[PDB]
C-alpha cells in the first residue's frame, strides 16, 4: 500500500456532513464507507442517507447512538436511499425505507478491521474509505482546527467518523461536524505512536463495507 492515500483526491468522497444535535455519527461514519465503495466499485460518487440508517436500524438507538457493524449490515441486507431521497432530519422517526421505492444502492457484507493494528487499518483505508470510532470528548478534540492531531485524549471511544486517508504521520478523519470543525471538516490524526489503542483509541473498532 502506498505511503499516502486520499479518497477524496480519487472522487471517493462526498462533502462533509453535520449531524447536528442527534448522536447519529454511527450512521454518517457508515454513509460515508458506503458512499466511497459505491464509488470505487461503481465509478459514480452518490450521497447516501444517513437518515434511513438513523430510522431503520433496529440495533442501533437511533439519536441516541448506534453501531456502525449494524447500519453497514443493513445496507448489505437491504440497502440504502440517495440523501436526496432521504434527507437528513436530525432525529429518529419511523422507518420510511419502504416508502421511498427501491433502494438507490446494497452492498454485500460488513468486514471488521483486526482490532489494535495500525496497519491492518492502514490496509482497509489503502482499498476504501474505513468506518472507525475513537474519543472525541475530549475538549482538545472538539476544539481542534487544524494540522496532525496527537491528543491529549484516552481511549474511551465514544463517536464514529471515517478514516479516508493516511499519510505517514497520519490518518486522514472525515468527520461529521460541518465543514468549520477542524480542516474543512476533516482530523489529521498522528499515527506511528506505538500505542495500540492508536491516538484517541482510533483502532478500537473499525468496519468497512464489502460490495462485489
Ligand atoms: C455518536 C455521535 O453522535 O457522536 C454516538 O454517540 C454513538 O453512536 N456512540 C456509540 C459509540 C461509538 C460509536 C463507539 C455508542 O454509544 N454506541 C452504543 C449504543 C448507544 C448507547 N446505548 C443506548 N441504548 N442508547
Amino acid at each position: 500500500i502506498p505511503e499516502y492515500v486520499d479518497w477524496r483526491q480519487k472522487g471517493a468522497v462526498t462533502p462533509v456532513k453535520n449531524q447536528g444535535s442527534c448522536g447519529s455519527c454511527w450512521a454518517f461514519s457508515a454513509v460515508v464507507t458506503i458512499e466511497g465503495i459505491i464509488k470505487i466499485r461503481t465509478g459514480n460518487l452518490n450521497e447516501y442517507s444517513e437518515q434511513e440508517l438513523l430510522d431503520c436500524d433496529r440495533r442501533s438507538y437511533g439519536c441516541n447512538g448506534g453501531y456502525p457493524w449494524s447500519a453497514l449490515q443493513l445496507v448489505a441486507q437491504y440497502g440504502i436511499h440517495y440523501r436526496n431521497t432521504y434527507p437528513y432530519e436530525g432525529v429518529q422517526r419511523y422507518c420510511r425505507s419502504r416508502e421511498k421505492g427501491p433502494y438507490a444502492a446494497k452492498t454485500d457484507g460488513v468486514r471488521q478491521v483486526q482490532p489494535y493494528n495500525e496497519g491492518a487499518l492502514l490496509y482497509s483505508i489503502a482499498n476504501q474509505p474505513v468506518s472507525v470510532v475513537l474519543e472525541a470528548a475530549g475538549k482538545d478534540f472538539q476544539l481542534y482546527r487544524g494540522g496532525i492531531f496527537v491528543g491529549p485524549c484516552g481511549n474511551k471511544v465514544d463517536h464514529a467518523v471515517a478514516a479516508v486517508g493516511y499519510g505517514p504521520n497520519y490518518i486522514l478523519i472525515k468527520n461529521s461536524w460541518g465543514t468549520g470543525w477542524g480542516e474543512n471538516g476533516y482530523i489529521r490524526i498522528k499515527r506511528g505512536t506505538g500505542n495500540s489503542y492508536g491516538v484517541c483509541g482510533l483502532y478500537t473498532s473499525s468496519f468497512y463495507p464489502v460490495k462485489n
